[PDB]
C-alpha cells in the first residue's frame, strides 16, 4: 500500500489559501507543514504536485 493520502487532514481548503498568497507574497513556501529531511520548497512541490497513489 504505502498510502500517503488520510481522512484526518484537508488539503483542498489549503490550496484555497496559498494560490491566494501567491498573487501577493509568492514568497519560497514560508508557511510549509512537513519535510523529508534536508530539502525544502521542493518537499511541498513533490506532495502536491507529485502524488503517490
Amino acid at each position: 500500500g504505502s498510502w500517503g493520502s488520510m481522512e484526518n487532514v484537508n488539503y483542498d481548503l489549503l490550496q484555497k489559501q496559498v494560490k491566494y498568497i501567491m498573487d501577493s507574497n509568492m514568497l519560497n513556501l514560508p508557511q510549509f507543514q512537513h519535510l523529508p529531511q534536508e530539502e525544502k520548497m521542493s518537499a511541498i512541490l513533490a506532495m502536491l504536485n507529485s502524488n503517490s497513489d
